[PDB]
């Protein structure tokens, strides 16, 4: 159990205040309290994860979308490159944050991802050489729930000892064997990847999910729950941080050591104080919104909104990156898909009962079976006009995600039939957008503009990815299984203009907003924070979450965020000699 009101807290002063009990924030709160002395208050806007089946049970993940108590739901402004469609945005609003509601897929990214962080920041502490220790500390490989033989599908030698457990799936599907046969063959057009967490992601690999004993092990399970028996950790839920309040100058810079919060817009505000640091872990949307409302951000833009600006930090809310996705649906000559589970609540409930009984069956599966990462050819024409937006070697421009059902996105499954989805993702997008305030009201929705598919690079690449999906399933292991294409993209012929017009209607965000208070070198205004994660122009304020990353990962970002939080935690311990 958690505190739900300020009046319950044992103190109003703490060594550290961490805002956001999410993917990163729970890492920070748990790591910092490991000495059993350092006091931390963790403040979270959302509800407890406890007792919620749609969080604990992997197979129920789609039930939280598009709208549920555990999810923050909003939409983008009209997206100019997507036929002016406003696109749904979701993020977690629960203990564990987005790790409690996400699709559980853990991919640390290529070695070159971390090397790129080093190059962008000028700080070799973010290089893979130095980051490998934080990967091994974060996660470990565990056996599949069903004890099936994973030989050839994972490499135990590239996994560590940490609290986040990764497993291959504990219930079978018809995709894995076809994926292996299509990709492991001599001369396969799409190669096989033994272990995408071993430094090179290129090829199709069997997904590795944050699931142990058939249960989702989100950051609230891996980090927070174990740490909550400590006397020096206190967790306040159901309270939104409204702004930071400026306190005394420290080292010649303004500090913001007071944290104001409230249960809701009509509730009386309370204030707590940190004596060492405030850490913002409110995510790529929440963290810039707090900074802006605190008067830390673009002076001109914030003044126009009526914020009293205290630190001109123009990168705040800029450089928003996200991954566009569009589904390629195929009807399949199979009765082994999960479509009946999605469509029929009685079916779902019966498999839920099996899960509650002995943690087996379809409910232990994540929403994907396999992930494939591919590069455009080096000698490809588009790189005349575009620099490589990827980390380089071992990272893709494109991801193809295999799902053993019609994954709902823009469209939901037809009432009849069995489906495969091959999702086309641009994992190295060139498009960039913003998060801005609408209002000085802290409870008002932000203005979200990812500029999805605005770059011609992203348009070209997502269309190319749709063609790759169709080519992937044309090989002989897929010949008896895939029967035809359907849905927006699938019904479209191969012509580029036709596919682009379809992409403008089928594309959505995968919900990986990133880089809105990003690291940059000291003296650069290309980012909001320094390479040590401390906010530029401020003393005592650190950002540890998706907002901090200087580039969007070329893959599912939960793991890179975990690793950033692992190192950030150590940077705090080092500075304060904990
Ligand atoms: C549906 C979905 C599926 C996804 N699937 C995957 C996948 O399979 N694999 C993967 O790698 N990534 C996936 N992602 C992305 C990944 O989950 C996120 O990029 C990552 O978890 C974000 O980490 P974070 O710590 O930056 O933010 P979050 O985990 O979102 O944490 C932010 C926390 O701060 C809280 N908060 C925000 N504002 C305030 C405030 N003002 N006051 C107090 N608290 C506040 C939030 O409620 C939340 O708990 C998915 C995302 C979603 C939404
Ligand atoms: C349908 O499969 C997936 C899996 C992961 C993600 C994601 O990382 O958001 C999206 C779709």
């Amino acid at each position: 159990t958690f505190f739900t009101d300020a009046s319950q807290l044992p103190a109003t002063v703490y060594d550290f205040i961490v805002v956001g009990a999410g993917n990163a924030g729970n890492v920070v709160a748990a790591r910092l309290t490991e000495d059993w002395k350092t006091t931390v208050l963790l403040i979270e806007a959302g509800i407890s994860h406890e007792g919620i089946d749609s969080v604990a049970v992997p197979g129920l993940v789609l039930d939280n979308l598009p709208f549920s108590p555990v999810m923050w739901n909003y939409t983008t402004v009209p997206q100019a490159a997507l036929d002016n469609r406003p696109i749904p945005y979701a993020k977690g609003r629960v203990v564990g944050g987005s790790s409690s509601v996400n699709f559980m897929e853990y991919t640390r990214s290529s070695n070159t991802e971390y090397d790129r962080w080093a190059n962008l920041t000028g700080d070799a502490g973010w290089s893979w050489k130095n980051m490998e220790q934080y990967y091994l500390k974060n996660s470990r490989l565990v056996p599949p729930q069903d004890g099936h033989n994973t030989t050839g599908d994972v490499d135990p030698s590239v996994h560590g000892y940490g609290p986040v457990p990764l497993s291959l799936v504990g219930t079978p599907n018809p995709l894995d064997a076809r994926m292996r046969a299509a990709t492991q063959a001599p001369g396969a057009e799409f190669p096989f990847q033994l272990d995408m967490n071993g430094g090179d992601m290129i090829g199709f690999g069997i997904v590795q999910s944050t699931i142990l004993n058939g249960e989702r092990m989100h950051s609230g399970k891996a980090f927070l729950e174990p740490a909550m028996s400590r006397p020096n950790l206190h967790v306040l839920i159901e309270n939104t941080v409204t702004r930071l309040i400026q306190t005394k100058t420290t080292n010649g810079l303004p500090s913001f050591m007071k944290v104001e919060f409230a249960r809701d817009a009509l509730s009386a505000r309370s204030v707590v104080t940190a004596t060492k640091e405030v850490v913002l872990s409110a995510g790529s949307i929440g963290t810039p919104q707090i900074l802006m409302l605190s008067g830390i951000g673009d002076r001109e833009e914030l003044t126009a909104i009526g914020v009293n600006v205290t630190v001109d930090n123009p990168a705040v809310g800029k450089h928003l990156k996200d991954h566009p996705i569009m589904a390629n649906y195929f009807q399949v000559n199979s009765n082994e898909t999960y479509d009946d589970i999605f469509r029929d609540r009685d079916v779902s409930n019966t498999f839920l009962a099996q899960w509650k009984q002995n943690r087996t069956g379809p409910m232990v599966a994540s929403p994907s079976t396999g992930l494939g990462f591919f590069r455009l050819p080096d000698n490809d024409t588009i790189f005349e006009r575009f620099a490589d937006p990827s980390p380089g070697e071992g990272a893709g421009h494109i991801e193809l995600i295999l799902s053993n059902q019609w994954t709902p996105e823009v469209q939901i499954p037809p009432a009849t039939g069995s489906f495969l989805t091959v999702h086309a993702v641009v994992v190295s997008p060139a498009s960039e957008g913003t998060v801005r305030l609408n209002s000085t009201n802290p409870f008002e929705f932000p203005l979200l503009d990812p500029q999805l598919l605005s770059s011609e690079f992203d348009q070209h690449t997502i269309i190319h990815a749709a063609r790759l999906a169709r080519q992937f399933v044309s090989s002989s292991p897929w010949a008896d299984f895939v029967e035809s294409r359907t849905g927006i993209i699938g019904d479209t012929d191969d012509d580029e203009a036709d596919l682009l017009a379809a992409a403008r209607q089928a594309t959505v965000t995968i919900w990986h907003p990133m880089c809105t208070a990003r690291m940059a070198p000291k003296g650069s205004t290309d980012g909001a924070i320094d390479p040590d994660l401390l906010v530029k122009g401020v003393s005592g304020l650190r950002v540890i979450d998706g907002a901090a990353l200087p580039a969007i990962p070329a893959t599912h970002p939960m793991a890179a965020i975990y690793l950033l939080a692992e190192r950030g935690s150590d940077l705090i311990k080092q500075k304060w000699k904990l």
